[PDB]
């Protein structure tokens, strides 16, 4: 309709996106000031008043979108479902008001395309995250049984062991703080710890390198799908078939010159 | 035979794989609860009873596979030999029961293909792991001779030195904890330590980047060999010959247009 | 003109570049000696005299360039504008004299091309640096509200929280030094900290891997643009179109052999 | 000659390489045992006797090579010049006997090809290592002037500052150990330190990623030059010209079909 077109063309404009962006920055700025313990009683009501003013602008913005696109059209996008929940949770009877700043990711398209590539990369590294989980669990059980009676603060139970093993994987005070003290009581503790470090830092790097490389390609390819309007063959698919394609055109040229030979 | 076909088609099904998967998760879960020092005497017999129930299911599962595939056919796979040893060791007269959870890697195909790529990548980095070993040995000998008489807790013998040099390579308390104390007695100790850190962190990164990049390619190529049923030319082989192949087709086209020129 | 050509051909020579290079190294060397608190009163006047001698050589060098290239021609380059400001600030009525050594980057072409590639790579990672900023701000606000009353030295205000969260992201004493003490008072603090570490170290790596890979390509391509004198298609553009280009030449060859078929 | 051919064909054999390899491992093993402070007086003469036995085998091995290849032919290789110096220094009137184990790199071909790729990669990263040097020098001068009077143990002079800044770059105790203490006296010290960390860890990663990627390609290409007997076009050269080459063959095919069109 006419009204469901003037409103939709306003929502898609960069001026509307900029206004909503400024309101999200204002909301985070006042929630930042609200961390000041030394504030006046009047300053707090004034800042929380600006928080309500921000939140009610988002309600008008979400309603504008639901009217302009429809219920099926608006809730079709996952980013719009996220936007809705962020705003709708503020009306549900909470130190997590600052999570409202996460809307900067969904409202700024370049930021939305960066996080999107990372989210789409996650399924690809599912097996590596599972492999790291298995290694942490087997290690936490072993550490609890081996060192829990002598080192209860660190390996007292499975939870204590999982936390310590995470600390050890991040290399934080692993030797001076954990393994050298454990070694005064258990001299061969390095046989557990050193291989654990080698195996976990390798797997974490594989997990991070994987997400980074896949998010880089997924983003680049979605950028090209947006530009050409058609499906982009993943770079690995092109790379796997590069040889196959190259030697097919060589055979076509040898057969091509065989026909020219008889002339 | 008929019976050696109904059984083999059950073993290959996703329902059988899921049941075995759930039994491996149950086994790890009860071994996890068995780390509770405050458990009842009855709770322990009950949990260890569930451990026997899990292990006897694996015995029936392994026997099903040896009947369905044969001794040569079953022990042909390296993953099946691993599965066998994990179960067979439990009957050999041991805090390493939790290692039974490693079966999640061999039973879940995606996980099996992740670890497989890493294992196949290891020979390629053999020279770098040897280079890092040589650097650690030469360094441990030097550190023992230089600092062992004044710093016996850290460089007292070769074993103490290897452990400290590993701690130093992981950058854990290397300066405040080891090198600043060593420097009060030996002012030029940084001439040993700083180059050691530079050389070892570079080589470890090379070792890890190597395993990660090769495991990524080996996996991608095995996935394509499974899909096409034929050998996949490694990406580096395609990359090395890309120029050679491209200019061969240029020469073929120049010769092709020379034949067309006379027409 | 004649004089505006003998001077410009001297400025572009490698002997002039080497002389200016040696004067920049001399300037840094005397500013290095000037950090000696135990120096003589005469040694300081002697060293600062060498500093004036260095700076006045740069004034003659900049003036030579402004005469040889013109005001529009000299200030057209961004590296020349930088050179000018470094020298002109020394005449403006300052422990930042050592920043004069940054001129080694602008005067040595290989160094200038390394920093240039990094600067040109920065816009590409703008969204990731913004994403890391958003995560740090949301986290600093949450940390101030959660732990500021019980841990005022570390999370007392937003500034204290931002600094501690940066320390935690660099993994420096994050557990033994910050999170284990916070956990005696707040047992579930690891629910905030562990996900914060996972999310920030991933994003920082993405930011650094991005700058490094883009600077590597931008440099390689600018080197080729200098060699060929024409625009170089970015590697990603070539990679995205590799499939498209390869199958277009296959169709051209199938159509080519269809014409030869009728002969 | 006949004798200068039986000897050269022995030197190139894998049995001779294996024997020399075992003697290098024996030499390192006895130098390792010689770090035992609790040894007998007789054990030391016995071990040092094995050291002379090892070293005299290397003298016969080097002489065999100089006779078989000639002075110009033997000293033509850089690896042979290294081998010579390692052995010849042992006869020059020294805790650096363990450096004799470095011969394992030059005698084992796969190890020799790994280190060679790294050495050939170093010139390519010369500008980045210079950039990191400039950043460390400018930073050391600033730190000495800013914090040397209040923190003399860490920033007392330029040498103390360079060591502390290296510790800070490796993130070792940078905050709890150095910057939080510096901040009690100088509240804005984080303005120096935090940007220094960001800039140096980025540049070190660039330096290491560069050496690793170039050593990986240089090795792969030298392996292919050994296999084909001809110069291998660097992968980046192939990548830069991939577009140029692909569209040249498209134009050749359009011109090719124009000739077929008139038939
Ligand atoms: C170009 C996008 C992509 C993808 C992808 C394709 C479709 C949907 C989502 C992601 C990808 C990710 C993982 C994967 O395999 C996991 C095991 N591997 C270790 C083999 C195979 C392909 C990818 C990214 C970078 C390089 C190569 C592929
Ligand atoms: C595609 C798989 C592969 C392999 C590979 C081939 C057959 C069996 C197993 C592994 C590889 C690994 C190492 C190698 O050379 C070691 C020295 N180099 C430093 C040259 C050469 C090739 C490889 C993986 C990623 C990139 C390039 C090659
Ligand atoms: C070859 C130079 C280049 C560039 C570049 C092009 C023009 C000017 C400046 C930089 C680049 C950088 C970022 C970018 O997209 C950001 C999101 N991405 C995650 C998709 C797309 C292209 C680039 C560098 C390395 C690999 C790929 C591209
Ligand atoms: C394939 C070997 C090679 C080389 C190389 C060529 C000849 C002799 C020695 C090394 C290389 C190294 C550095 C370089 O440029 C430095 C600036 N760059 C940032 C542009 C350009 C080429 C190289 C290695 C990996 C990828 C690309 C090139
Ligand atoms: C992928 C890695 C996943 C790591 C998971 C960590 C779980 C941590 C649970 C836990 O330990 N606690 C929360 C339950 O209350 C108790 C803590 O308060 C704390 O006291 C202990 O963690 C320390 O004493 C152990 O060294
Ligand atoms: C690739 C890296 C390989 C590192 C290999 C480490 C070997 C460690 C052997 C060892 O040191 N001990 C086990 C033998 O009993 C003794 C320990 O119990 C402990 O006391 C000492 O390690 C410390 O005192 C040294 O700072
Ligand atoms: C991208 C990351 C950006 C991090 C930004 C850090 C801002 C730090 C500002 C600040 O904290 N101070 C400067 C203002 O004077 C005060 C300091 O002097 C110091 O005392 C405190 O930082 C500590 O007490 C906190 O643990
Ligand atoms: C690329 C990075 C290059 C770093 C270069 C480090 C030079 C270190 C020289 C030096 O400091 N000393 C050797 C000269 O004798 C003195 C030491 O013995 C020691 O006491 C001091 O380093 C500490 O007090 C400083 O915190
Ligand atoms: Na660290
Ligand atoms: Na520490
Ligand atoms: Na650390």
């Amino acid at each position: 309709s006419h009204m469901s077109r003037k409103i939709r063309d306003l929502i898609e404009s960069k001026r509307f996106q900029n206004v909503i962006t400024a309101i999200i920055v204002l909301n985070g700025a006042v929630l930042g000031l609200l961390t000041d313990t030394t504030l006046s009683a009047s300053s707090q009501n004034l800042l929380e008043r600006v928080d309500q003013l921000c939140l009610t602008i988002f309600i008008v913005e979400i309603s504008l979108k639901i009217y302009a696109y429809g219920v099926r059209g608006f809730f079709r996008s996952g980013w719009n479902l996220f936007d809705f929940v962020i705003v709708a949770i503020a009306l549900m009877p909470r130190t997590f008001r600052i999570f409202r700043v996460m809307r900067l990711v969904s409202v700024i398209p370049t930021m939305r395309r960066v996080v999107q590539g990372m989210l789409l990369a996650l399924p690809g590294v599912g097996s590596v995250a599972a492999l790291l989980t298995v290694v942490f669990y087997i290690a936490a059980v072993m550490a609890t049984n081996l060192y829990g009676a002598t080192f209860p603060e660190w390996f007292g139970d499975l939870s204590k062991s999982l936390y310590t093993l995470f600390q050890v994987m991040t290399l934080e005070s692993w030797s001076m703080g954990i393994v050298r003290p454990v070694m005064n009581v258990h001299p061969n503790a390095w046989v557990f710890f050193i291989p654990f470090i080698m195996l976990t830092t390798l797997t974490v790097l594989n997990l991070f390198i994987g997400i980074i490389v896949d998010a880089m390609a997924i983003t680049k390819e979605q950028e090209e799908e947006a530009k050409t309007g058609h499906h982009q063959e993943p770079i690995s698919q092109t790379l796997l078939h590069l040889g196959d394609r190259l030697d097919r055109i060589e055979k076509q040229l040898a057969q091509n010159n065989e026909l020219l030979q008889r002339q």
